[PDB]
């Protein structure tokens, strides 16, 4: 609270580390469903169903332009990518499996980097 | 944003300084309408009209128990006291004038202490 602070965590490397993790996500062989935004004019249902579209290239543009105020908000967008994927894809499909794989991939990198 | 911070303002004295200012408010001769919470069972209209009652003793209890996370939230409660006063009192009344006087009194102390 006021004048009562926890010891300051050094966050000076967070931006670089998030960029690193995002690069690993981007280069994963199962990243292809998530690299670019879904074309809302070509994919039936997506615009009405998915209230907050997100993809790696958008995350990258936000990261590169200071639109994440902290670690937590970066992770939220990354997880949003896979939450959307689950909403729109059967688990038993190529894209469904990709999402599950990439989520697991992210969460371990996330833990190994900060936890 | 992430890994981009303004120079750290030293906030270690804010709690003591807010307490000091609150003490000056409390001891002002026109503090009497604001020292204690309005009795909602004895004052017609107040409970239905004033959605967020606030008074100095409540501010003091919050301050003393770490319920203000920062300067801004302390000032918000103080100003709420006088906003409520304006809502429920004619400017041309003793309590109305008290509120205006105490608000001016606060805002100068506030500026002189932090600005
Ligand atoms: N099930 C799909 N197969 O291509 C699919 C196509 C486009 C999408 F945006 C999501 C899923
Ligand atoms: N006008 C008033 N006179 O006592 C007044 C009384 C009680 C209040 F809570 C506010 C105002």
């Amino acid at each position: 609270s006021m004048s009562v602070k926890k010891p300051k965590r050094d966050d000076s490397k967070d931006l670089a580390l998030c960029s690193m993790i995002l690069t690993e996500m981007e280069t994963h062989e199962d990243a292809w469903p998530f690299l670019l935004p879904v074309n809302l004019k070509l994919v039936p249902g997506y615009k009405k169903v998915i209230k907050k579209p997100m993809d790696f290239s958008t995350i990258r543009e936000k990261l590169s332009s200071g639109q994440y105020p902290n670690l937590e908000t970066f992770a939220l967008d990354v997880r949003l990518v896979f939450d959307n994927c689950e909403t729109f894809n059967e688990d038993d499909s190529d894209i469904g499996r990709a999402g599950h794989n990439m989520r697991k991939y992210f969460e371990k990198k996330w833990t190994d980097t900060f936890k």
